[PDB]
């Protein structure tokens, strides 16, 4: 199957997660294209994949990264019925609205018809060894749900 991952990372923590998850998936007989939101992908590309993984830190007052806002708006005009999807991100418990970018992106995927196949994966700040193992489990479980 043909998969896309679109991630946002300012200080590298969500990027580390993305690279682990994608590297695990690449060891299966599935293709994955990993795109940084800073490179401005158009949301319509999500219609052309079998599975979709989004990664995002949380910003401001429980908000999406600024660089995700246009893409998020454009998601209201795409049809993701049938696709399999999941979301991850780095988080900080010094904020009350912890990791809610993950929850916001899950909600939008649901509204557009995607089958969200995993709970949101939230890691505090920089992954430690156990968090990297959770990234492995997330990639492995995502693949199981494909066909
Ligand atoms: C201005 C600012 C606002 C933030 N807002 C939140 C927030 O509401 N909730 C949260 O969990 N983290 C929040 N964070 C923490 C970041 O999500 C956290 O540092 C994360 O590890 C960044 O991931 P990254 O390294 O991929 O950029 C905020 C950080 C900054 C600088
Ligand atoms: O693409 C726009 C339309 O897509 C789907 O029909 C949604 O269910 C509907 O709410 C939205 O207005």
């Amino acid at each position: 199957s043909k998969l896309v991952m679109i991630f946002a990372s300012m200080s590298g923590n969500t990027e580390e997660m993305a690279d682990h998850i994608a590297g695990v998936i690449r060891e299966t007989e599935n293709e994955i294209e990993v795109i940084d939101i800073m490179d401005s992908p158009e949301a319509s590309i999500l219609e052309q994949y079998d599975g979709i993984i989004l990664g995002a830190y949380t910003w401001g007052d429980g908000d999406l990264p600024d660089d995700f806002l246009d893409f998020y708006d454009a998601m209201d005009s795409i049809d993701l019925t049938g696709k399999k999807a999941a979301v991850f991100g780095s988080c900080d418990s010094a904020y009350p609205k912890y990791g809610v970018a993950v929850d916001i992106l899950i909600e939008k995927l649901q509204e557009r018809g995607a089958a969200v196949v995993l709970e949101g994966l939230k890691v505090e700040l920089t992954p430690e060894d156990e968090d990297v193992e959770k990234c492995l489990q997330f990639g492995a479980e995502f693949v199981k749900h494909l066909s």
